[PDB]
């Protein structure tokens, strides 16, 4: 792909947080703390998963950003509205404005409802998201296989302004304490 040069800048938002993240000083790094991490509840907060928004909203043109996920055994990535849901469960679903990918259980999968295999031959360690508002499109890219192509969402029904998404995930194994990481333009 040729997305590079929409490249934006991410940076967490500290206020949309679990209160069990811990977002580093620079707002470029997210991982799961052992416990509460001593903030106060408020309306934000992402109550039942370990999730966090990105500060940039979208509603217009064409963004690009990676994000690192070496090591991790679970995640979601992507956008999404900035009026979804916050407190109680929930599913990953375009219907409930998401647009997300993840590793679960050694298999990725498109946060489609029902959710679609995908086919990735070299486990990525480095994730490209390509969000192009106009066109009603969310790509997915495999940066350590050559920026090959994971998912298109197509015909998108953004409904609102986009917000960059993180799940860092569970650490029931004790195998998935590694943070997500917005990398380097
Ligand atoms: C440390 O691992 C246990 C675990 O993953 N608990 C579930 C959970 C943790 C934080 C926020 C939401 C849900």
């Amino acid at each position: 792909h040729h997305h590079h040069h929409h490249m934006v800048h991410i940076t967490l938002d500290r206020n949309t947080a679990n209160s069990w993240l811990i977002i580093s000083k620079d707002r470029r790094q997210v991982r799961m703390g052992d416990t509460h991490q001593n903030v106060s509840d408020n309306k934000e907060r992402f109550s039942n998963y370990p999730m966090v928004l990105g500060a940039q909203r979208f509603s217009s043109g064409k963004m690009y950003w990676e994000v690192d996920v070496t090591q991790k055994e679970a995640w979601d990535l992507g956008v999404c509205r900035d009026s979804v849901q916050r407190k109680g469960q929930f599913s990953l679903s375009p219907e409930n404005g998401f647009w997300t990918i993840w590793l679960w259980q050694d298999s990725y999968e498109a946060g489609t409802s029902p959710q679609t295999t995908l086919h990735i031959q070299v486990p990525p360690c480095q994730i490209g998201i390509f969000v192009d508002y106009e066109a009603g499109v969310v790509s997915f890219y495999n940066i350590t296989d050559h920026g090959s192509l994971i998912y298109t969402f197509s015909e998108c029904v953004f409904a609102g302004p986009l917000r960059p998404f993180f799940n860092v995930g569970f650490n029931y194994s004790g195998g998935n304490a590694a943070p997500l990481k917005l990398c380097p333009l």
